[PDB]
């Protein structure tokens, strides 16, 4: 597509302010964003175990996030990042799962609650593939699953992922294991990339809340296949 549909400027809400902006199913905005997170729906190793076993979502709702502090804070971050990497600042859109949504939509991402004992480091971790994030909504390796069945593969309770403006800046490539507190010297994100006896999907790790923006919302819920 050759429409600026992702990466339009975010105009003054008034603002406090996190305001949700409904879109309707006949907007090409809502239209790209759920097609790009029904295609990037891929087969799991863990057979579903995390995140449960589906093929599709029914897409209830895609919003998207105005919040004026928070933009105004991911711009600033990116401007810096472009100028440390020759005017390119790298950005693009990535899937994101937690249990901390309603937070990161009203405070935005927050380095200080990372992991430090994931698989590069304490880093805000996002995803190429929707199903990816997807294992993550409910906690790490689908946690407990949802809050009212204890069911990781539930088709009952409404879920939610967002779909985020990332800053990679000069993404550092890395296949194996490396636990990083901050961005390598010289790069500003770690790109967990596809390999045998390795992982099998990608994964992009920033080390700075500010460096994404959670411009959409998707309330979701998975989708039992037949049969
Ligand atoms: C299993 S793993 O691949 O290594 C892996 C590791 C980490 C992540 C990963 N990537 N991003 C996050 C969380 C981001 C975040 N931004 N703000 C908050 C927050 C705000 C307020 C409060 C309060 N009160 C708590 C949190 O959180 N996480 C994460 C961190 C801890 C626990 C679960 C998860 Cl998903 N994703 C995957
Ligand atoms: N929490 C996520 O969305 C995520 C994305 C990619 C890898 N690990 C976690
Ligand atoms: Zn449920």
């Amino acid at each position: 597509g050759t429409e600026n549909l992702y990466f339009q400027s975010m105009l003054n809400t008034s603002g406090s302010g996190t305001i949700l902006i409904d879109l309707s199913p006949d907007d090409k905005e809502f239209q790209s964003v759920e097609e790009e997170m029904q295609s990037t729906v891929r087969e799991h190793r863990d057979g579903g175990h995390a995140g449960g076993i589906f093929n599709r979502y029914n897409i209830l709702k895609i919003q998207k996030v105005c919040n004026k502090k928070l933009w105004e804070r991911y711009t600033h971050r990116r401007k810096e990042v472009s100028e440390e990497n020759h005017n390119h600042a790298n950005e693009r859109m990535l899937f994101h799962g937690s249990p901390f949504v309603n937070a990161i939509i009203h405070k935005g991402f927050d380095e200080r609650h990372a992991y430090i004992g994931g698989m590069f480091g304490a880093g805000i971790y996002f995803a190429e593939n929707s199903s990816k994030s997807n294992q993550y909504v409910y906690g790490i390796g689908g946690g407990t699953g949802c809050p009212v069945h204890k069911d990781r593969s539930c088709y009952i309770c409404h879920r939610q992922l967002l779909f985020c403006r990332v800053t990679l800046g000069k993404s550092f490539l890395q296949f194996s294991a490396m636990k990083m507190a901050h961005s390598p010297p010289g790069h500003h994100s770690v790109t967990g990339r596809p390999s045998v006896n390795g992982l099998a999907l990608a994964e992009y790790v920033i080390y700075r809340g500010e460096q994404a923006y959670p411009e959409y919302l998707i309330t979701y819920q998975i989708m039992r296949p037949e049969g």
